[PDB]
């Protein structure tokens, strides 16, 4: 039951973990763990309303997080992505996106994180081309260091922060045309 | 049409705004921004234009992401410090991005892209059409995922 003299202690970890279950009433999850080649782990596939994003931790592609040297053991992961892309129509555009953390670049040839990220995304794009993706469906982008995923306090988080993302989308304009036709017809301005 | 004349220079350079279903594209001709099509030296004359674009950006919904896209015609580069169309297009986009940052656009909302000589706006069949392909395009979008979340919830409840 209870002591006859009840003296509550300070709020503790029991009370933290009980209230540490708070979350959104409508908890939807638009990410799934992805498996490249039945052996390529830590990747995720995310859906957003304008497209799909395949997120690849640094270590699935590059020999390190401050280099654009593709780890040759990982060439087969890029081949698998190329194969799947070749199963999409030529309508689909593929944007390879590079990201870095805040690691100092003085020991490398890179002068900026934007530059490092650009070279990483470019190299991945070029390997996709080697494996047959039409260059007319590809582009590369750099975000530099300012879109982190997690604090940079573990190897796993560092690999996420230095990820490459592959974004799949189209340039559909049917709704835009519809509005344009209506606007031209009805707006005096 | 989904393309409309965008008045920037007011000198008939050819700037245009296009709407597509997942965002907006401001298209800026080479001559507007750059000293030539073979390099990334911005026209100091036109810093005014990028500044204007930076001001307008800070009026948009806070969820907006801005991607500055670089493109080239498919003519050889044989003369300069640039070793590929991808590299030249990346540098041109980078420079426009950096000016936007200089005029107050948050770096967290900015990225730059290169398409090299792919995805031409006009066939590379005439001198003037080639030059059109040296434009920069600024794409405005968001990473909205409400619909995606809706579907995931329904799928989780009814599929598994």
């Amino acid at each position: 039951m209870q002591p006859v003299v009840v003296i509550p202690p300070d709020s503790g970890k029991e009370e933290e973990q009980m209230a540490s279950e708070s979350s959104k009433p409508a908890s939807q999850n638009t990410e799934t763990k992805a498996t490249i080649a039945r052996k390529g782990e830590g990747s995720v596939l995310e859906q957003i309303d304008q497209g799909s994003i395949l997120k690849l931790p640094s270590n699935l592609l590059f020999e390190n997080a401050t280099s654009d040297a593709i780890n040759q053991d990982m060439m087969l992961y890029i081949e698998r992505i190329a194969k799947i892309i070749q199963k999409l129509p030529k309508r689909v555009h593929i944007n390879v996106r590079g990201f870095t953390d805040d690691t100092p670049l003085v020991k490398t040839r890179f002068k900026s994180h934007y530059e490092l990220a650009a070279n990483r995304a470019y190299r991945v794009m070029k390997v996709l081309i080697q494996y047959g993706v039409n260059p007319n469906q590809l582009s590369f982008s750099s975000y530099g260091s300012t879109n982190p995923i997690a604090p940079n306090d573990s190897l796993e988080n560092r690999m996420k922060n230095n990820r490459v993302e592959i974004f799949f989308s189209t340039d559909a304009n049917d709704l835009s045309k519809i509005h344009s036709i209506l606007d031209n017809e009805f707006n005096p301005h």
